[PDB]
């Protein structure tokens, strides 16, 4: 009926066209952002700016036109007397025309230009202060320690958290550490942290505030070489050469016999066109924002839609520690990007060989689109499982069941040293399993002093900190319909005398039911109770009378949230949840923002107002999920954390929203009487497999679609 | 060694040669017994003492005597019992030998015995002969009745009274319904019977129920109906659409994934010994508790000396008496024996390898369950682990989880349990049960919802929980184990380069817990983080060899302790619990529970009892469930997605990096590679495609208890 796919992200044609709409007018002096600094003006970023759901959906279910293709740009306005980040809103595409300021509308006033993320360029000027200005300052000791040359670059830093302590600070800790050749450089923290404090326009104004050597608080970087001259500083040698999972990542074994390969036996049973992915049952579009990450909209189950939109929202990741760097970094991914930094999924190792795989174009940072490859897969897996089967002996003396076969939609991030795995799974039984795995690497620090309290030695000089992941997501439920309520089912034991023996006792197994009325009342914080059932249904009921529903079933070991007596927990507030029920709205379309993280003593955005006692009885609901672990690292951390076990997330569950299992209709069923041959062609599928069905595809070559330079 | 494979044929063969002509006649055959006969009704295993097994296995000791257990009744006689005979040496057995008292302190009543195949039949035989004929009426417009009764059914239920003592079960009447699950299909009549008498012929019906009301006879309850006080409504006997049917009216598509191993199997099978580069064990099947494993080796070195089911616990809720009054403990059935072949391709991966069981189960020769075991090798579809990295230095390396299978699935009347045991190569192991088949329904008669869902026209989905108990024997790194508790906390604290600001500091917290109720962890009690098992033994960077325990289960709230049932299945009440392992507490629970729970003859919570677990051989006790509200798409069958639980075995400190960084599967490049080139990187290689195909051995199925 509404046939657009207005869910996509931009191409390169229309992120450049948007370009140079922007080039055009914004005029005197635009830097390109690779090499801005902060005087300059800058364009951050540029990517689509999602429809209005109103008309999105006038146009997908009643036939009306849709709306008009706009893209979101960021600028950092650094030329100026009162500097500024702005929003600005471009349409329409594909020809745009138009530029819409709407900065002030979404944020209530300027944005503080210090929020702003920190360029790839203000990290080398940064490195250069560094290693160029005050390193030297300290080669006696480094000479010393950690086997440093005229400057050279044997070393390597990497960032924090926040940055500074209030509303205003820009001050990031950063760790040294050896450049290892083609492995990970996060194990080996040589102990040193600067302090370096880049508020300022001007990078000759930046200074250094603290230094932090191998358990010790010095002054500056003078100091620390005064008294290692003075022989005043004992001083713990650090290799940068090893052996084995905390220096390779190469498996010194050699291929054995391959491991298992998944085909197609009769060609794919599912299609990928542009955003939008179809198969028998089901129907969806995916995408990726620049700082959000996956989503994907307008999700059908043989034909009627239950979700509008699902998003990740935020990524989290609070650690303890000795050492300034880990006991103050609180990441909020987001504000890096887990769009900005996907990366390529490389054939049979990240997703199945015959997966099919599909690039990601962006501009940022830049002045002209780019294109991840590979950075989406899209396959249907055979779980090994089955989803439902029956035997019976019993009367007669017949089978029934259905191998499980699913829909899977990958992308990872990966982000410093992790590397998170975002998946979402679509069910024959009309479920939908979203699942978030966290591997890569492990932040570490130089190992001194109290460890036990903050982590575990994992390699030499190496401690494993403890830190806390957690992952916020979105959930537009449109179940049967727009509007919406909710309700929480759980079980009771009631005490009463049989009714045919009222001598005797009996616990009475009751089912108990409430309707959550006020966002309040649905609104679980963490490590409280939860309704055993919860789900948001319509106003309709099914064939037997119930409402139709779609139940949210959590799968998280939540760590415990960031204390709200911290000034900063503001920014992350949707960490405090397990889960949230609020009124959608157009002004409520994130839980986050990549501003948060620069300035989370003054957010951008505070998940906490969306809950804000109204009702939710019959409105357009959306369930906001968060998903999370603590993790005190260990040795089989090394060389990666691995994803066993480490998967966390939710399933939306069909609670008698249809009439019956829509399985049962599977062309995939299997099913045969005692009294008939199981091993007949035409009793049963699988009795021909063997002969002569299918042969096996010839492979495509490998290949990968490379690295940033 | 086959020193934990479940008996031969020829084994059990020849214990049923024994015991026949030691316990002269009579001896009836248990297939033909009435109550007041003798009896086998089981033979199987007597596992071996873990000292003289780890002996022999660790040392070269000769083997412990391979002993079957024999469970007798001996009901021709003034003072009837149950016995468990032992019988060995296999095998060729020359000894024979009563543990009861033994175990259980004094002799096994004799009503908590399992009811045999007879009785039901012949259960049977009164209703459908003697005492429905009473109701012909109201059941002819009730639903259909005739000749004699062969349109109807029952299906026993829970425990079968009300107190100790007590062999009363009340039976639901349903349709035969051909080929497909009479389960939904209550036709509104319960009845009370008493078979508690050795003499058959002596069996009352002390209650009768039909819509919301309670006679004491069926003649009680044609009177009021033929007295027009009784709204009779004609229940339809057919229908259309998986209330009715399970085959799909969908014809067949282009087929689905199918995995293979294109140069050959990389692991083996022989007996019930699997061996692979990484993971050797050996499994097999209690009669009564189900599936186990034992002596579980990751790259040679022991994690644990057995995993076993212990117990399978569903506790219903009800309009109905049937329903209100049913706690079933499938133990009392038995997992092992009610053990079903695993069709190929659905229950398992079409190129699993499927293996045959024997068991001696209420007859006096040994019949095969074929295909009731599967192994394979699965790959995931996910990273075991992965980087990729574009800072400062460019490379690749990573590796595609292939993960090795071990199921059977138990199928007890309407429920279908699939048990699996999958073994990653990361060095954990992860124990997962998922309920399917049919639910069990009342019929529906108005006033449901406290205790149910409309879930067919005439059908309520009856509430219930489900919960599964494991009994899992870590030795880490040796049997001399301590159990530790970590998790974390928020210390405020002012910031050292800045102290007028403040900074929530986050801790980790451990706690070792030296006494067994310190490590007994209750439903509804919150639980620590991280909870592993430790050996004294240090791993290089000087931490306690580890095993975590990580628990997957939503429980629902366990029946209350208030009830006088409750110790018969007091697991239910745990979480988690860690024990001393002793050889006098083998088992968690018993198969004579289900019909005696009030006189429970194995408690579990006896356990648990003020002993020490710093630096013992320590067991680990799990506890899985959930609540099951039915619902719509459990018609016709409730689907494993989201229902799976269990709990992860996790390697904590217990090596000095992750095993899989040795993999021979693993994949690394960096840029400055051709990741194309076959010798960078094994992915750019060609095995034996097309050309042609996986090649497929004939579909067969194990078939039907005939
Ligand atoms: C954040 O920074 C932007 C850019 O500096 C501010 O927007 C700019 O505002 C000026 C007037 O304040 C606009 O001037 C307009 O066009 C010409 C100059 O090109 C001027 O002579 C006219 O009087 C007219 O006002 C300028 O075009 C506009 N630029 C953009 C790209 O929108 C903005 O006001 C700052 N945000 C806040 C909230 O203060
Ligand atoms: C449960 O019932 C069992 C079988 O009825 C019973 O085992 C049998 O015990 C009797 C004596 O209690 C033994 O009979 C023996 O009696 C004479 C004495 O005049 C002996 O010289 C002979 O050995 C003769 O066989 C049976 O041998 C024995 N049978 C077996 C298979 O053990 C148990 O004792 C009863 N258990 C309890 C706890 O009461
Ligand atoms: C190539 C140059 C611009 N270096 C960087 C690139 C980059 O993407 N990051 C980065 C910053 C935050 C998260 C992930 C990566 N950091 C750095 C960085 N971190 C410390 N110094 N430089
Ligand atoms: C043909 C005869 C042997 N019938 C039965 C066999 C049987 O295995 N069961 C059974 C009882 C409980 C759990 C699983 C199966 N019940 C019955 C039974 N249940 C009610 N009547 N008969
Ligand atoms: C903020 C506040 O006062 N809470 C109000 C409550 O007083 C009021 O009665 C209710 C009516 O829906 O809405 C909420
Ligand atoms: C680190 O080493 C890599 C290759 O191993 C080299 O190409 C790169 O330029 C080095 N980077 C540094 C020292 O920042
Ligand atoms: C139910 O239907 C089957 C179909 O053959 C029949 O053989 C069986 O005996 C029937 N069961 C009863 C109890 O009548
Ligand atoms: C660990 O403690 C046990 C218990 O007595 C002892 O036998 C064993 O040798 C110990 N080993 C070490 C290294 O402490
Ligand atoms: C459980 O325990 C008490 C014991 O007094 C019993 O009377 C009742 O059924 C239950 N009540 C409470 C409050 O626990
Ligand atoms: C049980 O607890 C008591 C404390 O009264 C303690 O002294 C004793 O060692 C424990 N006894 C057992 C059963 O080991
Ligand atoms: C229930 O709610 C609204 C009014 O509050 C109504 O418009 C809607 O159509 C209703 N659905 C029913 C009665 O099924
Ligand atoms: O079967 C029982 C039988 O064997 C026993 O060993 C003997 O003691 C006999 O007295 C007896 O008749
Ligand atoms: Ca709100
Ligand atoms: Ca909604
Ligand atoms: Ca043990
Ligand atoms: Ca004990
Ligand atoms: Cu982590
Ligand atoms: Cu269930």
């Amino acid at each position: 009926p509404g046939q657009s796919q207005l869910f996509a992200d931009l191409s390169r044609e229309e992120l450049t066209a948007v370009m140079r709409f922007l080039t055009q007018r914004l005029g005197p002096g635009l830097v390109d952002a690779a090499q801005a600094r902060p005087s300059d003006n800058c364009v951050f970023s540029v990517e689509l700016q999602l429809p209005p759901k109103a008309a999105a959906l006038a146009h997908l279910d009643r036939g009306s036109p849709p709306p008009a293709r706009e893209a979101l740009a960021i600028v950092f306005f650094g030329r100026q007397p009162q500097p500024n980040v702005s929003e600005l809103v471009v349409g329409p595409l594909p020809h745009p025309s138009y530029m819409r300021d709407v900065t002030v509308e979404r944020h209530g006033g300027p944005l503080p230009y210090h929020r702003r993320p920190v360029l790839f360029q203000e990290y080398l000027d940064i490195d250069q202060m560094i290693f160029n200005r005050e390193l030297p300052q300290a080669s006696g000791l480094l000479h010393h320690c950690c086997f440093y040359k005229h400057r050279g670059r044997n070393l390597v830093t990497m960032t924090t958290a926040p940055r500074g302590l209030q509303s205003g600070d820009r001050a990031t800790w950063f760790g040294l550490y050896y450049n290892i050749s083609g492995a990970g450089f996060f194990l080996h923290h040589v102990g040193l942290e600067l302090l370096v404090n880049h508020k300022a326009l001007d990078p000759a104004r930046w200074t250094i505030q603290k230094v932090f050597y191998q358990g010790r608080y010095y002054d500056s970087l003078a100091q620390l070489e005064a008294q290692f001259e003075a022989g005043l500083v004992n001083v713990v040698l650090i290799p940068d050469n090893g052996t084995g999972g905390s220096w390779s990542l190469k498996s010194p074994v050699p291929p054995g016999p391959a491991p298992p390969l998944q085909f197609y036996p009769q060609g794919p049973r599912f299609s990928v066109q542009g955003s939008r992915v179809a198969s028998s049952l089901w129907t969806f579009s995916f995408g990726l924002g620049a700082f959000s990450g996956p989503r994907i909209f307008d999700v059908r189950f043989q034909g009627e839609r239950l979700v509008y939109e699902i998003s990740l929202q935020e990524a989290l990741a609070i650690y303890g520690g000795n050492s300034p760097a880990a006991m103050t970094t609180r990441y909020v991914d987001g504000g890096f990007g887990m769009g900005k930094y996907t990366t390529p999924l490389t054939r049979g190792v990240d997703c199945p060989y015959l997966a099919t795989y599909v690039d990601w174009h962006f501009l940022l940072e830049s002045q002209a689109p780019k294109t991840i490859r590979d950075a989406f897969c899209v396959f249907e897996q055979n779980q090994g499982l089955p989803l439902r089967r029956h035997h019976s002996d019993l009367y007669s003396h017949y089978f029934g069941g259905l191998a499980e076969t699913v829909l899977v939609v990958r992308s990872m991030s990966t982000l410093l040293n992790y590397d998170y795995v975002w998946d979402t799974v679509f069910h024959p039984s009309g479920a939908i399993e979203i699942r978030f795995y966290a591997t890569g690497y492990i932040s570490s620090a130089f190992l001194f002093g109290a460890t036990g309290k903050y982590g575990n030695q994992v390699s030499e000089h190496t401690l494993g900190t403890v830190h806390t992941h957690s992952a916020h997501f979105k959930v537009d439920l449109d179940v049967a319909g727009l509007e919406n309520w909710v309700w929480a089912e759980d079980m009771v034991f009631v005490p009463m005398a049989v009714p045919w023996s009222p001598e005797h006792q009996l616990q009475r197994l009751q089912v108990t039911r409430k309707l959550l009325e006020m966002e309040e009342q649905a609104a679980f914080l963490v490590g409280s109770a939860t309704p055993r059932y919860l789900y948001l249904a319509s106003n309709h009921s099914n064939k037997w009378g119930h409402p139709r529903g779609y139940r949210i079933q959590m799968l998280s070991f939540a760590g415990e949230p960031l204390p709200q007596n911290s000034s900063m927990a503001r920014g992350f507030s949707w960490e405090r949840y397990q889960l949230a029920v609020t009124q959608r709205k157009e002004e409520e379309p994130s839980s986050s923002s990549v501003f948060n993280q620069n300035d989370p003593w003054a957010p951008t955005v505070d998940f906490s107002d969306f809950i804000n006692n109204e009702t939710i009885a019959g409105k357009d609901l959306v369930a906001w999920v968060t998903a999370g672990f603590l993790h005190i690292p260990h040795a089989e951390d090394i060389p990666n954390t691995v994803t066993v076990g480490n998967g966390v997330g939710f399933f939306l569950r069909p609670y008698n929203f249809f009439d019956e299992d829509p399985s049962f209709y599977s062309a995939d069923s299997i099913y045969f009487r005692g009294d008939q041959d199981a091993g007949a062609c035409e009793v049963n599928p699988l009795a021909c497999l063997p002969q002569a069905a299918a042969c096996a595809p010839d492979l495509p070559a490998f290949s990968h679609g490379g690295f940033s330079h």
